[PDB]
């Protein structure tokens, strides 16, 4: 038994991580079959990120003027694109520990892994959420530019984000693989107004179900609620509104624990209306909204990916 | 800038992770040059746990006994023998992904990464503390034992932890890697009573002035205390005993903000007599006790290891 905020295993998405320098600037990129994924703002310097026109500041460069380096390989950079925000740079080689992969972009609430890079080389891993406001809160210093977030699906690496820039608001954001920011996030240097953040209720309900399954009950409450009474509490306490599609994702963990949804929404909505007087669940003072459902059923029937 | 908590990246790890089978029973085992490691309990069934004889008990067995699998290849064992509470399989090939290694026995209080195994496939990975009783707080559901526990030191992977039993107060124990368990535990299914668990007071300091440094200073207070004045607080809130060892352990930290180690003090005295009225502290309601000051500092300077 037991629960922590479990990462997935880095091992294939380390191998496909390389440093990219363009002129003074280094960061992360991402080395998938001849092709290296990263930031389009290493073209950038420090005055450019004011207000750059990145078509313009592509064009004054050439395929050599891109310094690829995966460990102490050369890698020869034979082309180069934008797409988005992402630059392409085509490579004469394709890495030989490219894992099987997708290109996935995600839903806000979800969860995914971040491996942490520095000059293309990892120093760790831990499990975030794209929080409703298409934000993550995460860790990430100079040069962590290009680091990328992944799930793993049994042996396909789905690469969902990858890191561009920390807000002035401290928080951070970034694109899919494809170079769309999740969220209305440009890069660019200026005051970017994140929206209201809401917690993530369906992933609250799913990590009070593994504390069920792992020992606490003293939230349990003899009330229940009903699906339209429960989101005017929700409303109140900035909670995302719970939907139907939400009560089905959480059938299989409603049938081990015997407890209904809605039972489970009442000690919830308890919860947000009287706090927790101090006690704790699954060892946290507070409601933790960084699980899915998924997750949580993950980690309590062994999933395993080889 | 952000904070969390973070664990080595396992890439090296995974490819030593095997799968070990005897009888009924199947768990991990470390493939390292041509040695498998794995707990020797593997040899056992339900009812010989309750009292194992496990030198009569490995009499008994033979090679053809222990199926190891390394993802779709079986491997042939050519050898076994029991140090301590670990199990030898030796092996006909030498694992081509050995990493350089070390075996270490950990200090209560130091933490560490777990690469949490089921079948031999690794499934996820955390960071996680030894508590000043040697236990450890994980996640280990069945099928789970042999997964180990490592550091990495730029290069070289120090191995520390292999995990054995859940406690039956849910709880974790293990041994180093020559099968030493940590604690006063024993790989027989008995009651075993762990130590009063203590806070481990250098760490909260680390991860007070991790707060610091990423924008979090509410809590810092006017006054200083004593290191004697201090231990006499922590006592009654049962927290480990502050030494000149853990003060100058700080050292980095504190020149670094500015705060010196006794004014943190001060500041942790106030925080464990009044609470945090609801206030957080790098997002939690609770003071965190697994960063240690190594920690904090590798996570704030960028340290990789690739």
């Amino acid at each position: 038994s037991g629960f922590r905020k479990m990462a997935f295993p880095s091992g294939k998405v380390e191998g496909c991580m390389v440093q990219v320098t363009c002129g003074t600037t280094t960061l992360n990129g991402l080395w998938l079959d001849d092709v290296v994924y990263c930031p389009r703002h290493v073209i950038c310097t420090s005055k450019d990120m004011l207000n750059p026109n990145y078509e313009d500041l592509l064009i004054r460069k050439s395929n050599h003027n891109f310094l690829v380096q995966a460990g102490n390989v050369q890698l020869r950079v034979i082309g180069h694109s934008m797409q988005n925000c992402v630059l392409k740079l085509k490579v004469d080689t394709a890495n030989p520990k490219t894992p099987k992969y997708k290109f996935v972009r995600i839903q806000p609430g979800q969860t995914f892994s971040v491996l942490a890079c520095y000059n293309g080389s990892p120093s760790g891993v831990y499990q975030c959420a794209m929080r409703p406001n298409f934000t993550i809160k995460g860790s990430f210093l100079n040069g962590s530019c290009g680091s990328v977030g992944f799930n793993i699906d049994y042996d396909c690496v789905s690469f969902c984000y990858m890191h561009h820039m920390e807000l002035p608001t401290g928080v951070h954001a970034g694109t899919d693989l494809e170079g769309n920011f999740y969220g209305p996030f440009v890069d660019r240097q200026t005051a970017q107004a994140a929206g209201t953040d809401t917690t993530i209720t369906v992933n609250v309900l799913a990590w009070l179900y593994a504390a069920v399954i792992n020992g606490d009950r003293w939230f349990l409450n003899r009330f229940t609620t009903t699906l339209n009474d429960f989101n005017l509490v929700a409303m109140k306490y900035n909670y995302e509104p719970l939907t139907q599609d939400h009560v089905d994702i959480l059938g299989p963990l409603s049938a081990q624990t015997g407890i209904a949804v809605l039972d489970m929404c009442a000690s919830l909505k308890e919860l947000l209306q009287n706090g927790m007087n101090g006690r704790t669940i699954l060892g946290s003072a507070l409601l933790e909204d960084e699980f899915t459902p998924f997750d949580v059923v993950r980690q309590c029937s062994g999933v395993t990916f080889q």
